[PDB]
């Protein structure tokens, strides 16, 4: 995981509250989420990958192992069932809740970190560049 390591900044988005509306998120949790902008971090120590937030919102700190399930409660409140994956030199990022899914994608790109985010048919892409 080398290139992702890091501190990123958001830089741009395209289409996330759609990608929250199509998620469930209601609406006052969407208003302050999609407000918010931290900077994100991703370390890594053995086998273990840590993404960490620094948010206005809510701050999250997940910790895996790839291809190994856990417990991830999200920054909208839900509560899943997450794996995630290094395919072709991009993370995947599978939640499970409540019979529904959605993948979060993270890949390298230039110098951005490009996060695409996908609930059935949306799909939100968001930029991020080193801090
Ligand atoms: C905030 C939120 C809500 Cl309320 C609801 C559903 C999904 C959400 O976030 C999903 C989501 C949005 C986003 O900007 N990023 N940025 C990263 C990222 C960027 C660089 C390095 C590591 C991770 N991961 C995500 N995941």
């Amino acid at each position: 995981c080398d290139a992702f390591v890091g501190t990123w900044k958001l830089v741009s988005s395209e289409n996330f509250d759609d990608y929250m509306k199509e998620v469930g998120v209601g609406f006052a949790t969407r208003k302050v989420a999609g407000m918010a902008k931290p900077n994100m971090i991703i370390s890594v120590n053995g086998d273990v990958i840590t993404i960490k937030s620094e948010s206005t919102f809510k701050n999250t700190e997940i910790s895996f192992i790839l291809g190994q399930e856990f417990d991830e409660v999200t920054a909208d409140d839900r509560k899943v069932k997450s794996t995630i994956t290094l395919d072709g030199g991009v993370l995947v990022h599978v939640q499970k809740w409540d019979g529904k899914s959605t993948t979060i994608k993270r890949k390298r790109e230039d110098d951005k970190l490009v996060v695409e985010c996908v609930m059935k048919g949306v799909t939100s892409t968001r930029v991020y560049e080193r801090a």
